[PDB]
DNA sequence: TAGTCTACT
């Protein structure tokens, strides 16, 4: 390996990472038992596209011809084989498009976000991407605007977390709330009040 | 073909291209450095591998009998892949060095001890916490959890998304990384 | 918590 990607994830099946790595390599069709949706347990065929890598893993792939492309949790699938069938992806498909437009449900309510960065971490502010759509707006003292619309306020302020006291949450009210929430959780919790 | 979910700095593919093929051909790379104890002077040096995660970094050793060191790319300029072999140490292993941590700092590394409450044991065994750990279910239900890493700030700011549900047995220095965050982020935000 | 530099959180 070259590359690595720090720090913790779930456990990954290796086995199953191989056969779809397999599959898009040899520009082959992939076929899995998937455990979920509509479904359960049924045999799916697919034109596998890539694998989104989270807190959840998931295979990115069309089922069937002119099918959209969806995912799929790979800790649901089970008996993968690479099928002795061509499956030629779409020449348009952007995997990190996908990611951003077509992939992630908000299960609370979306937010006009507003979050003030201090100066002294101006640097970090202006190379980071909360967001595949925000505005990030310098200001006369050095601080900087990040602005952008989404869910997930609760994981949004676990990643608050790692900016410390230089993120100021200007908007909205429920996301100050939500921090404040979580952070009285874990601090009654580790005996920091 | 993969993408990483959540924020994440942006990535310049064109910095790690030029990482990626000085690696390929066992060529020295060459760059002007803005950090460390000379800002913007050119250094060459052995490219060992990419890091991902924090900002992005470059692992690369400088110097006859240079160890690792990491190399964050945004204050990497003027790169340079140098027709000139700069053969890597024959051992190296980058997902060991990049084991040394929690997450990207590599300071002391630590026996870390953590109980998970019986409420979240499931997700802790379906968990990677690290490459080194091991997990013992408690009679009540709740699940210890052991590894060995440095970075205690970066394990606080993953120990934050598990809530009330973990307790930090040990090392103390965790407990106290935990309980700083935790204050200097409450005084910030007005929790208490 | 909080630093040293051929580096980083």
């Amino acid at each position: 390996t070259i590359a690595v990607h720090a720090g913790p994830r779930p456990y990954e099946d290796q086995a199953v990472l191989g056969a779809i790595r397999a599959a898009i390599k040899g520009l082959q069709a992939l076929s899995f038992r998937y455990e979920g949706g509509s479904t359960p347990g049924r045999t799916r065929e697919v034109t596998p596209l890539g694998v989104l890598f989270g807190r959840s893993n998931y295979l990115v792939a069309l089922e069937g011809k002119g099918g959209k492309p969806r995912s799929w949790r790979l800790d649901r699938m089970s008996d993968l084989k690479v099928l002795d069938k061509p499956a030629p992806p779409p020449q348009d498909f952007s995997l990190q498009a996908f990611a951003d437009e077509s992939f992630g449900i908000y299960h609370d309510e979306i937010q006009d976000v507003v979050l003030r960065i201090h100066k002294s971490r101006a640097e970090d502010a202006l190379r980071w991407r909360f967001h595949a759509t925000q505005q990030v707006t310098p200001e006369a003292d050095g601080s900087v605007l990040v602005t952008f619309r989404a869910g997930g306020m609760r994981e949004l302020s676990w990643h608050l977390f790692t900016w410390g006291d230089a993120v100021e949450i200007v908007a909205p009210q429920v996301l100050k709330d939500m921090m404040v929430q979580e952070l009285r959780e874990a601090g009654r919790a580790h005996g920091a009040w």
